[PDB]
RNA sequence: GUUCGCGAAGUAACCCUUCGUGGACAUUUGGUCAAUUUGAAACAAUACAGAGAUGAUCAGCAGUUCCCCUGCAUAAGGAUGAACCGUUUUACAAAGAGAUUU
């Protein structure tokens, strides 16, 4: 059978660059360590 | 409509009452959309068949895809979700030999 195969190549995000996204708010995309910590001097 | 001012009639004259007249106040809603067949939902029903790696019965997890479905979901499930299984000819050259032709 021909079903099991290896990886010729990986799928490339160009494919979905192109795509037109949809609204779904993911759980961890919430707000959360809103502000950013920053290094004396 | 209201109100401020003016003409007038009624009244003995005001108040008040009416007809006329000027100004002030208030100033542009709504539709991406018409009400059954012809601008688009699907399941179901009838029939046949009865799931990959096998001699046999099966757990799977993936990858690729201009297939997605269920799910809050970056989880999980959907036959390992499904499809995958076919078809396949030239960067075409080098060395040499024996036959063909003037
Ligand atoms: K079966
Ligand atoms: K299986
Ligand atoms: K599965």
């Amino acid at each position: 059978t021909t079903s099991h195969r290896p990886q010729l190549e990986a799928r490339s995000g160009a494919k979905a660059a192109a795509y037109t996204p949809t609204g779904i708010e993911h759980a961890r995309l919430l707000p959360g360590h809103t502000t950013l910590k920053y290094r004396k001097f």
